[PDB]
């Protein structure tokens, strides 16, 4: 299955948003981020990708499309939009081993509350 996140300087959630902000993909699926506003990129974020997931940062206004693999949970945040709150989860498969470690990971406060509020959207 191929699924589309958007970035977007406003959307339901507020401003610097990435929509959905939470996605449940199996493995092997993709998953694009859209640069349907200027000014974005994806990036993974520190603490919160699985074993056996590889790091990945696109480049801004880039259309970026991730084939996802590894199983487990990921914390994505726009770069420059991070501070801001512009994150979103990916959850690759059923019950992800890698839970603590991105729960515990340190965010910016707008972040990790949009985090919080994706990870709690994915029952987890
Ligand atoms: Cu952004």
């Amino acid at each position: 299955a191929d699924f589309e996140v958007h970035m977007l300087n406003k959307g339901k959630d507020g401003a610097m948003v990435f929509e959905p902000a939470s996605l449940k993909v199996a493995p092997g699926d993709t998953v694009t981020f859209i640069p349907t506003d200027k000014g974005h990129n994806v990036e993974t974020i520190k603490g919160m990708i699985p074993d056996g997931a590889e790091a990945f940062k696109s480049k801004i206004n880039e259309n970026y499309k991730v084939t996802f693999t590894a199983p487990g949970v990921y914390g994505v945040k726009c770069t420059p939009h991070y501070g801001m709150g512009m994150v979103g989860v990916v959850q690759v498969g059923d019950a992800p081993a890698n839970l603590e470690a991105v729960k515990g990971a340190k965010n910016p406060k707008k972040a990790q509350e949009r985090l919080d509020a994706a990870l709690a959207a994915l029952g987890n």
